[PDB]
Order: structure tokens, then C-alpha cells, then sequence
């Protein structure tokens, strides 16, 4: 209600279209004429403020905030929430490639965060300080925190033989600690990190909590069976004990005897039982996991030929189209997908047509430069069903995305009536992070994606699996159910560099969907890709 809390909404709007001019100028000069007022009548406030006024007097929940709040990315929305961030300098991490928390704390730890422009040192330490605490808020911390600890840690333990244990070794979404398996004794450990506390050792490393659990070299392969670990560990036992064995972090056993179990393998040789992959050791996978392909099999980061679905400067991007084809390249893909967003999407920085048409002549510039890149866009789906972009100039594309960025209370009936509608589209190609969930943030809107889906099969439109750690949407679970019936798009949805580096978190998730080259369209190479769109687009219609 207080009209100096409008004032603030008002002001904190401005801020977030600054950091990625008609409307930041807009809505920072209604801001200044509420200042001073002992909203159809206030000057300064168009038709457009006006209203959202009113409705967050009556709402109590200002429109505009909630608009960015679906269209900005995950790790922007992340840094705005980090105390002592102003928006000058959030747009400097943005443009120098921090396009999250867990980047930021890297960058902090190797002295690349002083060495910008406004960093120093002292503020350096200061936001890490910052940083260690939005993490100590969480009950749960997101893949990328969990795996990025676990892997700096092995750093310091590695004469153990340090490994990956429970939730980051199988990729959950979701971990519950960096969790590290060693062989050695507390003591060994407690030499090269004198932080932890012997209970395995447990601690806290940068608001990340930390399990370290050790082994003799001869039980090794049971500690690392039994750290999966949970619901995988209790149904080995299970199995050792329905056998007449013993199995503990002690080892194999059986009465008298102690076999000798240095590797995982030997466990189950032991036990008579078919090797089963980390990969398939989550509750789902029970009944299944004999089903699916061997690991040799499934689908790698070096699979991925094509890096589509990127954003650039032109949307909300950190870096030009040019920085990441390059970038691509040296990660040892072979061509980068553009896709930046489009005019419904305005906290975004979403292209207009006319924009969009410069975006694509830049493109056939660094084309003749030699530079591998296809053309495409992000194009937001309108409450409706029907795409922000005419169909003359979705036929300018190589490739298009569709997505849902706003309106993410509708019923679930209207919502997957949307849908189908947009992935029904004759020139649709992928659909984007279909569920609209943010790990550890916001569920995703309610629909029936079964639904959904059956429309992707029916048109023969590739669902993405979103490898950004905060979306990995499709989830796995439901990428293991049809399998069968869809191709699959690994994206990263890099909007920074270093951001193609996530291809790893959705690798990890389709895998446990068991996921081959052949199910997962970035496997073709460029040529090969731009006629599986005209054989898709020929299928229809
Ligand atoms: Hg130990
Ligand atoms: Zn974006
Ligand atoms: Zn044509
Ligand atoms: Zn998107
Ligand atoms: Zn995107």
C-alpha cells in the first residue's frame, strides 16, 4: 500500500531493465514524480504505469516485477539477490562472464573478481562473504555448487584417490552436500583439509556442505557402493545380506570370511550380480535399468556437435555472437545455435523485427568470416498458444525455439491448451525448458505434460532437456518415459561463455534417462542439422 513503496517497485524496475531507455527512463522519472506528491491524474505516468499501479495497490504484488521475474535468467535472478550488488555492477559481471553464484564464488577464490574494474580485493572478499550466505540459506544445494566443491576438494586430497560420492556422483538436480569418497584414514584427510570434523568427515566449505567419507584400500570398492548411496545402498545390503554376506564401509564379509573388495566390480562379481552404472542407481531405475543402454553407449559432452539455443548481447546475453561461436569452438563443438529472445520478452531485451533482421545480417557476416553458426530465436509463446513472431519471419530462420516466459498462473487446462498449440506449429522445431521450473526457486506452472508431449511426438517437434543447473528441464524422469517417442535437444542455454560449459549437467541427466547420440539432435553436424529441420518441416502440413 505505502506510496513510498510504489515508489520503490517503481525504481527497482528501472534498475533491472538498466542492467541489461523508453521504459527504464520511463519508469525512473515516475518514480521521481511520486517523490514529491502530498494515479490517472499524477504527471509523468502514462496510460502504462498508471494502471500497474492500481493493480499493485489492489494485487499487492507489483506486474512489471513479476514479468521479469520469468523472463531474466536464473543466475541473474540469483545475483540480484546477493547484498551489495548494485546494478553497474552486476552488469559488469554480466559482461565479464559471471553469470552466477557458484561462478561468482570461483571467481572470487581465483582473484578474478578484484582484478574488474570497481573490484578490488577488499569487495572481493566482501561479496564471498555474501555469496556463503545465500548458500547457507538453502537446504539443499543446486548440481553445480555441489560438483564444483567436490572437484576443489579432490584437488587437496589427491594422493587418496579422490572420487565423487551419493548426489553430485549420479547428478541430482538437487544435492544434499559435496559428497567425496577417499581411500586413507580421518587422519590422512585431516592433513590436507584441517577444517572438517571426524563423525567419514563431514564440514562446511563456503556455505556447501562437505561428507568425506575414507576406506582402507582393500574395502574401497564397498564404501563407494555404499556412499550413492540411500536408496541404492539399502537395496545392496539387501541383496549381500539375502546371500549370506555382510556388507559394510568395512568391507565385504561373509561369517569368518573377509573378501578382499577393491573395486566396486569385484562386489558384485562377488555377489553374483550384473554390474549396475552409477548411472542407474536412482529408485526409478529399478524395475528398468537392464532395459537401457550400456554407459559406453549413452550420450557425451563430446557428442554434442551443436551448441544451439545461446543468447548473445543482442537479448540478455553477456557476450557478442562472435565471443561465443569462438567459444564453442575451442570447447571442441562444431557450431554454435543462436536463439535470443523476442519482443514479448522486454525485461529480456527481446529483439523487435527489425532488430532481429540486423541480428541475422551480423550473422552472414561472421558466416563469411568462416565462423559455423545457424540462425534461430527464442520465441515466446502469448497466453494464447501463438508465437511472438509472424510466420514470414520465422521462415528467416535456420532453426526456431519456442518457450513460455510470462503467464505462468494459468489454469492447467488453459496453460496446456497453450502448448500444444505452440508445438503444433508447422515451423516450431524445439521446445524450451518445457516445465518453466527453477531448481531450488519456483516449481514450474501446472499443466499436463503428457499431454504436451504427445503433441511434440505428433509434430515431430525435439523437446529440450535445459542443461542450465537451474532449469534441467525436461526432467530426466520424464525424459526416461518417452525415450522412445522423442528426439531430445541437450542445451545449454548459455548467456555467457563459460555458460557452454553446462552441457556437462545435461549430459548427466540424459544419461539416467539413457539417452544415446542417436536419441539427442546436437549429434548432427551442422549440414546434417539444417535438413533434419527441412525433413521435420516437410513431415507436416
Ligand atoms: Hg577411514
Ligand atoms: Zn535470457
Ligand atoms: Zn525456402
Ligand atoms: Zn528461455
Ligand atoms: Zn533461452
Amino acid at each position: 500500500p505505502s506510496r513510498h513503496r510504489l515508489v520503490h517497485a517503481l525504481e527497482r524496475t528501472a534498475d533491472l531493465l538498466d542492467i541489461l531507455d523508453f521504459k527504464s527512463r520511463a519508469y525512473r522519472s515516475a518514480a521521481r514524480s511520486l517523490e514529491e506528491l502530498n494515479f490517472t491524474g499524477i504527471p509523468k505516468v502514462g496510460k502504462g504505469i498508471a494502471a500497474e499501479l492500481s493493480d499493485f495497490a489492489r494485487s499487492g504484488t507489483f506486474a512489471p516485477l513479476e514479468a521479469a521475474a520469468g523472463q531474466l535468467p536464473p543466475g541473474l535472478l540469483d545475483l540480484l539477490g546477493v547484498r551489495g550488488l548494485g546494478p553497474k555492477k552486476i552488469r559488469s559481471l554480466w559482461l565479464a562472464g559471471i553469470d552466477s553464484l557458484e561462478r561468482l564464488r570461483e571467481a572470487a577464490e581465483s582473484g578474478e573478481l578484484a582484478g574488474l574494474k570497481g573490484f578490488g580485493a577488499k569487495s572481493a572478499a566482501t561479496i564471498l562473504e555474501n555469496v556463503v550466505f545465500l548458500f547457507e540459506a538453502r537446504q539443499r544445494q543446486s548440481l553445480r555448487a555441489g560438483l564444483a566443491v567436490a572437484e576443489e576438494l579432490a584437488g587437496a586430497l589427491t594422493d587418496l584417490s579422490p572420487a565423487p560420492a551419493g548426489d553430485v556422483r549420479r547428478g541430482l538436480e538437487t544435492v544434499r552436500a559435496a559428497e567425496l569418497t577417499v581411500t586413507g584414514t580421518p587422519d590422512d584427510v585431516l592433513a590436507r583439509l584441517p577444517e572438517l570434523t571426524v563423525q567419514v568427515l563431514s564440514g562446511d566449505y563456503e556455505g556447501v556442505p562437505v561428507e568425506i567419507a575414507c576406506a582402507p584400500a582393500e574395502a574401497r570398492g564397498a564404501l563407494d557402493l555404499l556412499r550413492s548411496g540411500e536408496h541404492f545402498a539399502g537395496q545392496v545390503q539387501a541383496a549381500a545380506q539375502a546371500r549370506g554376506f555382510t556388507l559394510t564401509a568395512g568391507g565385504l564379509s561373509r561369517g569368518d570370511e573377509v573378501l578382499p573388495t577393491p573395486t566396486e566390480a569385484v562386489v558384485f562379481h562377488a555377489l553374483d550380480l550384473p554390474f549396475r552404472p552409477a548411472e542407474y542407481r536412482e529408485p526409478e531405475h529399478d524395475d528398468l535399468w537392464q532395459t537401457l543402454p550400456d554407459p559406453a553407449e549413452l550420450v557425451t559432452v563430446g557428442d554434442l556437435r551443436g551448441m544451439i539455443h545461446t543468447h548473445s548481447t543482442w537479448s540478455d546475453g553477456g557476450a557478442s555472437i562472435r565471443e561465443m561461436a569462438e567459444a564453442t569452438l575451442t570447447l571442441g563443438h562444431e557450431f554454435l545455435g543462436t536463439a535470443d529472445h523476442s519482443r514479448a520478452a522486454y525485461y529480456a531485451n527481446g529483439l523487435t523485427i527489425e532488430r532481429l533482421r540486423e541480428q541475422l545480417k551480423e550473422i552472414r557476416e561472421l558466416q563469411r568470416a568462416g565462423l559455423p553458426i545457424v540462425a534461430g530465436s527464442e520465441v515466446d509463446i502469448l497466453d494464447d498458444g501463438s508465437l511472438d513472431f509472424p510466420d514470414d519471419v520465422l521462415g528467416e530462420l535456420d532453426y526456431v525455439v519456442v518457450s513460455v516466459h510470462s503467464n505462468f498462473t494459468l489454469d492447467a487446462a488453459r496453460q496446456t491448451e497453450r502448448l500444444i498449440r505452440a508445438v503444433s506449429h508447422p515451423l516450431v522445431t524445439v521446445l524450451g525448458h518445457a516445465t518453466g521450473r527453477l531448481l531450488l526457486r519456483r516449481p514450474g506452472y501446472a499443466l499436463d505434460l503428457d499431454a504436451v508431449l504427445g503433441a511434440c511426438e505428433a509434430n515431430g517437434t525435439v523437446v529440450e532437456i535445459n542443461a542450465n543447473a537451474a532449469r534441467l528441464d525436461l526432467d530426466w524422469r520424464e525424459a526416461l518415459r518417452w525415450r522412445e517417442r522423442l528426439k531430445f535437444a541437450i542445451n545449454t542455454d548459455a548467456h555467457v561463455p563459460g555458460g557452454l560449459r553446462d552441457a556437462r549437467y545435461g549430459v548427466m541427466q540424459a544419461r539416467k534417462a539413457g539417452l544415446t547420440p542417436a536419441h539427442v539432435v546436437n549429434s548432427l553436424g551442422r549440414a546434417e542439422f539444417l535438413d533434419f529441420v527441412a525433413r521435420q518441416r516437410a513431415a507436416r502440413g
